[PDB]
């Protein structure tokens, strides 16, 4: 539910002098928002699904042929009308065959024949549509307040501390406001109409694997099909073979399975997970506005910590040009601001970076409390300084790159 530890991570800045920021979320992506006079927040896309899918059409890729009969007519006796022709489950084909004394007719000539066969589908693939109605996004936001290495990634710890909360976004309710205790609240306005429209591509299940398939490509499939709530097969002759007409018994066969020919035409399509009638989504995004109007820095009257801090290990690169570190405070002088900054030279009285964990606190009055700090040092050499004068500790850092 956080950005710390992830590899897909982006940083954004409140534009100078407003209270809202536009962004574009992504699947399994995390955005960190840094605003002036306001705490830093993480906004992560947790989930995105569509549920209660509607069936559009089904295609048969393996069919059976049974109950073969051919009605025959002698020359001058008209066209043969096989009586199965009115049965909706049967496929019929009219033909013409030579007839004579040798095979049953008193007169010579061409004879009419009508062969029919029952059509049954053994295995089929089901297409289903996603209506923008169905789509749910689930989002999480975390406030960079006082945290610990052990508590920073712990959800119930942060939910209890009123620093994080998960919530969902639908086209029905594309907006939400999360109460963050004494940090105020953050308001999100979202635009859940993106990448996929009311009828854009479909969800096709072929055997055990489910795919997201192009809509026009789906409806053009050269296979027998039936409609949403109807088991009547149309275009069935693509899976059948009527063999050479014979005066008494013309042969009809079904083809072998066409599943290979589907997966062959699905060798690059996007597979998708589809369980308990809901479908998980990996692609796609979500445009939103984040509103930090009522987002407040909390307890900023407190004084700067007086006593000494101690490092609890070598600070570590996050993989995003920032470093993490965890201090420990020997002092007991209540909640106080941690005097931490990133400088170039040791005796410089100015920073050269920016704190990702804006406004660090020790939050308790007891001794030996721990606090996690994230911060962006400049490229090249720098020092991370904590404390003033005799209690001053520092740590040299080097960051690799040019621009």
């Amino acid at each position: 539910f956080n950005c710390l530890g992830m590899s897909n991570r982006d940083f954004l800045e409140g534009v100078s002098g407003a209270t809202w920021v536009d962004l574009v979320l992504e699947g399994d992506s995390c955005v960190t928002i840094m605003s002036k006079d306001k705490p830093t927040i993480d906004v992560k896309m947790m989930n995105m699904e569509a549920a209660n899918l509607a069936e559009v059409r089904s295609y048969c890729y393996l069919a059976t042929v049974s109950d073969l009969s051919t009605k025959a007519a002698c020359p001058t006796m008209g066209e043969a009308h096989n009586d199965k022709r009115a049965d909706p489950a049967f496929v019929c084909r009219q033909g013409v065959v030579d007839r004579g004394w040798g095979n049953g007719c008193g007169l010579f000539g061409k004879g009419s024949i009508d062969t029919c066969a029952k059509f049954a589908c053994s295995t089929k693939a089901i297409g289903r549509t996603i209506l923008k109605e169905n789509i749910k996004y689930e989002v999480a936001i975390f406030v960079h307040g006082p945290t610990t290495v052990e508590s920073h990634g712990n959800y119930s710890t942060q939910v209890g501390a009123t620093q994080a909360g998960r919530f969902s976004i639908t086209p029905a309710a594309p907006s939400y406001t999360l109460k963050l205790g004494e940090y105020g609240e953050v308001t999100v306005d979202c635009e859940p109409r993106s990448g996929i429209d009311t009828n854009a591509y479909y969800v096709m299940t072929v055997g055990t694997k489910t795919f997201l398939v192009h809509r026009e490509w789906f409806m053009d499939l050269n296979l027998p099909w039936s409609s949403a709530g109807s088991t009547v097969w149309r275009n069935r002759e693509t899976l059948m073979e009527f063999e050479e007409p014979h005066a008494t018994k013309q042969s009809v066969i079904a083809l072998g399975s066409q599943e290979g020919a589907l997966h062959q035409a699905l060798a690059g399509a996007i597979p998708v997970e589809f369980s308990s009638n809901t479908v998980k989504l990996t692609s796609g995004h979500l445009k939103c506005r984040v509103k930090m109007e009522k987002l407040q820095l909390k307890g900023t009257t407190y004084g700067v910590c007086s006593k000494a801090f101690k490092f609890l290990g070598t600070p570590a690169d996050t993989g995003h040009g920032t470093v993490v570190l965890e201090l420990q405070y020997t002092g007991t002088d209540g909640p106080c601001k941690v005097p931490i900054s990133s400088v170039a030279s040791l005796n410089d009285l100015t920073p050269v970076g920016r704190l990702v964990t804006v406004n660090p606190f020790v939050s308790v009055a007891t001794a030996n409390a721990k606090v996690l700090i994230e911060l962006e040092p400049p490229f090249g050499d720098s020092y991370i300084v904590v404390g003033r004068g005799e209690q001053q500790i520092n740590h040299h850092w080097h960051k690799s790159g040019s621009s």
